[PDB]
């Protein structure tokens, strides 16, 4: 009999994040998940039922005082324990009414693929990680009202109790109050020009059409990382942004990609492709959207993309259920815009979570085309794991919806550190030193962030 109970209160947005700072000051893992610009949804899990960790085919399940742990695909094992607390949709709630916050390493895709182990795993980001809620406040951007979430068995004054010590902790303000390791070098120039000259070697020999070659920066960490966050969210706000607490990480991500989403059989996936600055006039603006849509070489790169993302999908989804239901828009994001496509399908009955993850991740967009043939290359190539980097962060609801984004522009702070990872599409034609200097100009949204939080 259980299901989730769902109180909504007329609310303001930034009454919401105001309250989630207050609230997650006090709490040792706390995650939010914010549409900044665009998106209809921000989700704050606060206090959770049960810590998800799995490392090197380990997976723990930390629930009060107990710690389950088994061994195999870490996905598989937690989705195994995950199912028994499955409940019904209710259609009333949000997409989000109770599940797993966290995210998935790009390093998940050694259950997926047969990697060889060639990067050295300097900050061992956990495989997956994930913070399990029955009790979640969900802000609805477009009715401006908070969902006060929780979850019962049969009894309903149960739900009301409950939902009454969520609304005195969400609606009471609250008082004023208070607010090293040693790790392995970036790619040097050297190292990723000869890397970039190597994928050019892989591509005329039919290998590969496109990789995604990406560069580890880090600094000192010298202030807290949710103030690095809260100057993301002005700098750059995108669709897709996350924090995440814990006190070994912080993940602070600034991403706009969503890798995957599921509503009851519906899937989609958005792959971003092609990009130019925002104008500084919004005419400018019209005819910069209106170069980037005629440029030949950005739609060729679009259109494999597409085709990698359909392929993808399919693999999950019923015969001839795939549809691209938005082909090619310019979208303008906070300082650039993107051609952006909407690929759709219907997923296939007896295809689960895992199965869904294993068809899509990681995404086409941040490795290339053929994906399982580039991954090898990113092995060989990158002198670091990527962890977290093109990794996604997202959920899995207990009514088996899901929704991923893609991490980029995402700062990861661990061992006094902030790491921030951004790559180039190195393609036949590659300039080695373009495409170095390309990376780091797709760092500056971070790199901003930290200079002004000090
Ligand atoms: N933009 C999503 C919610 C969201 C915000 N940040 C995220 C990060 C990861 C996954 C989802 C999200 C929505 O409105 O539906």
């Amino acid at each position: 009999q259980r299901r989730p109970a769902g109180k909504k209160v007329p609310f303001q947005k930034d009454s919401f994040l105001k309250q989630f700072e207050k609230l997650s000051q006090s709490r040792k893992q706390h995650v939010l998940l914010e549409s900044a610009r665009g998106g209809r949804y921000s989700i704050a899990g606060l206090d959770p039922i049960a810590t998800v960790k799995g490392k090197d085919g380990i997976t723990t399940i930390k629930h009060g005082d107990e710690m389950l742990f088994k061994e195999g695909d870490p996905l598989r094992a937690f989705h195994s324990w995950f199912k028994t607390l499955e409940t019904e949709t209710d259609h009333e709630l949000p997409d989000f009414q109770g599940g797993a916050i966290g995210f998935l390493s790009y390093d998940y895709a050694r259950y997926i693929e047969n990697f060889k182990m060639l990067s050295l795993d300097d900050l061992e980001t956990p495989d997956i990680y994930f913070l399990v809620f029955d009790d979640i406040a969900v802000y609805d951007h477009q009715e401006e009202s908070l969902w006060l979430i929780t979850h019962v068995n049969g009894t309903d004054n149960s739900a009301d109790v409950k939902l009454s010590e969520l609304e005195r902790m969400w609606l009471t303000e609250l008082p004023a109050v208070p607010s090293d390791g040693s790790f392995a070098a970036p790619f040097t120039e050297d190292g990723f020009s000869q890397a970039v000259e190597k994928i050019k070697q892989y591509i005329a020999s039919g290998d590969v059409f496109q990789v995604n070659l990406s560069i580890r920066q880090s600094q000192s960490l010298s202030v807290h990382p949710y103030q690095i966050y809260k100057t993301l969210r002005e700098v750059n706000p995108s669709p897709y942004m996350a924090y995440l607490e814990t006190p070994d990480f912080q993940i602070i991500c600034g991403s706009p990609e969503l890798l995957v989403s599921k509503k009851g059989k519906l899937l989609e996936t958005r792959p971003i492709a092609g990009t130019r600055s925002r104008g500084k006039t919004d005419e400018e603006d019209e005819s910069l959207a209106n170069e980037l849509i005629h440029n030949e070489k950005e739609r060729a790169e679009h259109v494999m993309l597409v085709d990698l993302e359909r392929n993808d999908l399919g693999r999950v989804s019923r015969y001839g259920s795939v549809r691209v239901n938005e082909f090619m828009a310019i979208e303008k994001y906070s300082h650039v815009m993107h051609i952006v496509s909407n690929v759709q399908g219907e997923l296939q009955d007896g295809y689960d979570a895992v199965d869904i993850i294993h068809a899509v991740f990681p995404g086409g967009t941040i490795t290339g085309a053929p994906k399982v043939r580039t991954m090898e290359i990113i092995e060989e190539l990158e002198p670091t794991r990527r962890g977290l980097y093109t990794g996604s962060i997202g959920w899995f609801g207990y009514n088996h919806d899901l929704q991923f984004n893609i991490v980029i522009r995402t700062i990861y702070a661990t061992g006094g550190q902030a790491f921030m990872q951004s790559g180039a599409g190195v393609v036949i034609d590659s300039v080695p030193k373009h495409e170095y200097r390309e990376s780091f100009k797709k760092a500056f949204a971070m790199q901003k962030a930290l200079e002004l939080s000090e």
